[PDB]
């Protein structure tokens, strides 16, 4: 019908992404209406990897842009809103360089109104943004808060929603709706969407994104072991150490190292323990590092690196995943495999195949010690990047919050009918 268009860009801590969501004009207030229509994936790193070279950030994001200008009607561009929000990348070049951050975001934001889009701003988003948003785009998409049943026979308990879990380059989030009481005012959320009112923990855990992960194992291998134990027999690199600890990530923890694998699983374990504090709890209850959190429930999408991980077990280690355990036994049997072992199975492109062992323990750790998943729970957790054709993350939320196209409540609160 008559559609209108909306254009975020998600500038995470190791790629933009631009993606263009479309709606019709007059249903725009129905849940699960918006959906994706195109989007694009920007050459290169992240902005905050322009942070001593600014004016190529702006220039990095122009060939997506063009592609906007071709996904989008002409007469549309004028009052097509256009966001970005940058995520873990910009919180940690925050914290090294305000000065550096304020420069990236000058830079992308005069490209961005050099375009005929309505540009509404770039924007650091929040932790807390970051995880909420992801699971209302998540909900938003399967339809869970529609109030199912008719007229005096209301489903109860209410549908349930889907959890969240988000492992991103830099940091990974932690979003579920809640009946535990909050403890931290920092990880409590209430949203009233469509007259009905979610109690929701988020949680994010900033340097335990993936690359900043694999950063710590390497330091800890470095100092701990002189080889890595997660890496496979037979795989060796030359480390720049000015990278290695350059990071806020590991600079708590020769300007090259040989740095050789071992394929040795239990060390790899031990190496990954490390990662997690359990020693303390100023509540009642946490997760890891004496930070809040209530008991794992409901159903859960895990996402991002989460997905992409798993995809690797199943599809190329051929690998079932279905259980913690068989995911323990499928992360052990990939730390033993050696590097010409590990090769063999991918006959393309090898970038990133020496961290599969890493990644797999770090999750699988990470569910277990850290959240707290057990047999039961996580048998709730499904892993998918896509919904209803759209990808999965925190930017249709956005666009949803900003375009403020969720209702508080239904028009004339349907007669007081849900009350
Ligand atoms: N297609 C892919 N296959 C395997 N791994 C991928 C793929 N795409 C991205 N990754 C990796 O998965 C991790 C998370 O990716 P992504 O979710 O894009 O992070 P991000 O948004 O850049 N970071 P953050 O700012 O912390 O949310 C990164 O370490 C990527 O290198
Ligand atoms: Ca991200």
């Amino acid at each position: 019908p008559a559609l209108k268009y909306g254009i975020v860009l998600d500038a995470g801590s190791s790629h933009t992404s631009m993606f263009v969501y479309k709606w019709p004009a007059d249903k725009e207030n129905d849940t699960g209406i918006v959906g994706q229509h195109s989007s694009c994936d920007v050459q290169g790193g992240g902005i905050s990897s322009y942070a001593n070279d600014p004016s190529k950030a702006g220039q990095s994001l122009v060939r997506c842009l063009e592609q906007a200008l071709r996904d989008v009607p002409r007469d549309r561009h004028a009052s097509t809103p256009l966001y970005l929000g940058a995520t873990a990348g910009m919180r940690l070049l925050n914290l090294t360089s305000p000065e550096a951050t304020a420069r990236v975001l000058e830079a992308v934001t005069q490209t961005l109104t050099q375009y005929p889009f309505d540009f509404r701003g770039a924007r650091i988003l929040s932790g807390q943004d970051e995880g909420v948003f992801g699971w209302v785009t998540a909900n938003y998409l399967l339809e869970n808060f529609i109030k199912y049943g008719w007229v005096g026979r209301w489903i109860r308990p209410r549908k349930g929603t889907l959890g969240a879990m988000d492992l991103g380059g830099a940091s990974t989030q932690i979003t579920f709706e809640t009946t535990s009481p909050s403890e931290d005012p920092g990880n409590e959320v209430h949203l009233r969407l469509y007259g009905q009112h979610y109690r929701v923990y988020t949680h994010s855990f900033l340097c335990y994104g993936r690359d900043q992960i694999l950063l710590r194992l390497l330091a800890s291998a470095l100092q701990i072991h002189r080889f890595h134990p997660c890496w496979p027999k037979g795989y060796s690199t030359q480390v720049l150490l000015q990278e290695v600890y350059q990071s806020p990530c590991t600079m708590g923890q020769s300007a090259i190292v040989s740095l050789s694998g071992t394929s040795n699983a239990t060390l790899c374990r031990d190496l990954v323990s490390r990662l997690f504090n359990i020693s303390s709890c100023p509540f009642s209850q946490c997760s890891f590092n004496g930070v809040f959190q209530p008991p794992v429930a409901g159903n859960f999408i895990a996402f991002s690196a989460f997905y992409y991980t798993v995809d690797f077990l199943t599809t190329v280690m051929g690998l079932p995943v279905g259980t913690l355990k068989q995911l323990e036994e499928a992360t052990e049997i990939t730390c033993n495999q050696t590097w010409t072992e590990l090769q063999a199975r991918v006959p393309g492109q090898k970038t990133r195949l020496a961290d599969y062992c890493a990644v797999a323990m770090f999750i699988h750790q990470l569910l277990s010690r850290g959240y707290h998943f057990d047999e039961r729970s996580f048998r709730e957790v499904v892993f998918q990047k896509k919904a209803a054709d759209t990808a999965v993350g925190w930017a249709l939320g956005y666009m949803l919050n900003l375009t403020n196209l969720i209702p508080a409540d239904l028009p004339g609160l349907r007669k007081g009918t849900h009350f």
